[PDB]
């Protein structure tokens, strides 16, 4: 049922590539196809599926014609492309090794830093699909501005993420709960959680500022939880399941884990963290992981996950109306107690 | 008069930064200001000035109110930002050392590959300025789509540029006039020449497909000449004037110079080019430069420049109407016989 919905969405990718890859310029188009095939496939497709599922739940079935449904999974694929663009660039800036069970696109021999332009192409494909399928719709401009604003919000979050994580500089003093909340709100919460539901809302004709603000209250909080889970999985997740190798400790990141470590550490443990964090040495990384386990941070995360799920459920009860609670409940079911 | 126009446009940059850089998120905004100050200033401002000059020449002066003029130099600064975004990324992918008389932004200690996200921020600022100043104008959507399409065209050209220039692989067979024309049309001609004039045209209410197609005929040809001049300057330009160190030979680029070399080379000279092109060794680079001089390529360029200027002038006579010829003549005067 949920895997059947996933299969139906993935089966539309062949048409997405086809319409995007329709002279000497043919070699560039062939490279775009390779870029699309490598970087837009292999994930969970939760964002793209959220557009499709929310649209169906928000639009009267007698208004869900063949062209309307096609626009909905096209916009779903635009959200996947936005995610693909940010991940290709993020893997370069985070010096990552693997993504979605395979070597990072930039790590491929013959790709390297050309992946910067490939990431820009993925971003360009969003607006090509919006023009091709939604140009005559009343929500066209609302969708363009939403994808543009979501990109700006993500980039500002990425800036905060990279600034708080300087290579070669100890930045323990900046690893506060307040800084953490700000980074994750902008780098992840806006584009991974608000964007898919707000896109389906605009397509359903729900353009009201108050309805978008109420949806935002639930979704930004859901996004914060999702990034916290991502930070936990960076170190304590199974790479065969997650499809990626963690780098947060080596990269001196303001991870949820380092924030929690600092709140619980003795002065002796603070020194261990200071001497071993944000460095390439495997033994220094192993020393930080041992400290996190000593401070029962996996147990602290399990308790956080329980408290956060109840909080998000309380926000759904307060702010879902007049939207069907299932719109938010479906997405919460998908991400809570997730190990991928 | 022309330098006075330049000074007037540059004097608006302080307001552009101010409105773009208006919580923990303040550190990211401070980084955006640094990114804007470093990368949007130091050039010739020909693209931004073209928007301002063309708008004034296309709009009736009794319709050029204070807000209308402000929108025109704002859109001029959007074109400068588009240029800044592509240059920050291009300098990483081309392994460049200097730009606009200073070290490339990514070469700065403490910047590095974080410059990828900085380049994305510059791109985001275009749509922030368009929303802030042109959202209520009838040409708002035409401007958004024009900047989005110009970016896609540039990125597809960049893809062709990088594909024809593989590191560690001889690609002499692909350095044809046909391939060269395709690369430069997409990577430079569309966004550096069509984009500024088409933006001013849309702001003047000139949205007709036929008028935009005629303008495009002149401007894409002007853009091809401009890229040819850029390729000539990469090797034979004065770096104190150009503000940048050439890398085309080391980067195995499909430069206009290598295309002309291949058309004139004997089998003995073809071998010298094959053994020495696309490599880091300074003596191999010096050997290629000696071959170009032996084949009188600076004289071939001077003759090309004369023939091209006459051709572009013939295109202005055929396609300028009903637009004032001065719109195209001003831009042609600015770029012809340029050494910067
Ligand atoms: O997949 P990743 O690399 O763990 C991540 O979530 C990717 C990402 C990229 C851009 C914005 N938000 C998340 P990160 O933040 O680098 O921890
Ligand atoms: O300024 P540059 O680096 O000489 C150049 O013109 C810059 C550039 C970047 C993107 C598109 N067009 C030109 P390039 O093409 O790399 O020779
Ligand atoms: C914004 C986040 C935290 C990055 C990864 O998102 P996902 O975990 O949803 O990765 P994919 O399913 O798209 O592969
Ligand atoms: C698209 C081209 C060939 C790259 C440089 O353009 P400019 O020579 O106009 O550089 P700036 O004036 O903006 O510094
Ligand atoms: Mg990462
Ligand atoms: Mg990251
Ligand atoms: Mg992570
Ligand atoms: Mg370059
Ligand atoms: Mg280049
Ligand atoms: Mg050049």
């Amino acid at each position: 049922v949920y895997a059947q919905e996933k299969q139906d969405f993935v089966q539309h990718f062949s048409q997405i590539v086809r319409v995007l890859t329709e002279p000497e310029i043919g070699d560039a188009i062939a490279r775009l196809k390779e870029v699309l095939e490598y970087n837009a496939i292999g994930g969970k497709y939760n964002r793209g599926l959220t557009v499709v599922v929310a649209f169906r739940e928000l639009v009267e079935p007698r208004k869900q014609d063949a062209d309307s449904l096609q626009r909905a999974w096209t916009v779903g694929w635009c959200v996947e492309l936005l995610q693909a663009f940010f991940l290709v660039a993020d893997d370069i800036m985070d010096s990552s090794l693997t993504r979605r069970g395979q070597i990072c696109w930039y790590q491929k021999p013959g790709v390297g830093l050309d992946a910067i332009n490939d990431a820009n192409l993925l971003e360009a494909c969003i607006y090509r699909l919006l023009k091709l399928y939604c140009r005559e719709q009343p929500y066209y401009l609302n969708l363009i501005e939403l994808f543009l604003q979501s990109s700006y919000q993500t980039e500002i979050g990425q800036t905060l993420d990279l600034l708080t994580a300087p290579q070669g500089n100890v930045d323990l003093v900046r690893f506060t709960e307040k800084r953490y909340k700000s980074i994750v709100k902008y780098k992840t919460a806006f584009a991974s959680f608000y964007l898919p539901i707000a896109a389906a809302m605009y397509m359903a004709g729900i353009d009201g500022e108050k309805e978008h603000a109420n949806a935002k209250k639930i979704l930004l909080e859901m996004g914060e939880f999702f990034q916290i889970q991502d930070d936990y999985l960076d170190l304590f997740g199974d790479p065969s399941v997650t499809g990626k190798i963690g780098t947060d400790i080596q990269d001196n990141k303001c991870s949820w884990l380092v924030v929690q470590c600092l709140q619980r550490a003795t002065p002796e443990q603070y020194q261990i963290l200071k001497e071993n964090y944000g460095q390439k040495e495997a033994e220094k990384v192993a020393r930080v992981k041992a400290l996190y386990e000593e401070l029962d941070l996996p147990a602290v995360f399990l308790q956080y996950e329980e408290d956060s799920y109840s909080h998000i459920m309380a926000l759904i009860e307060q702010y879902a109306a007049p939207l069907p609670p299932a719109v938010f409940l479906g997405l919460a079911r998908k991400i809570y107690k997730r190990r991928k």
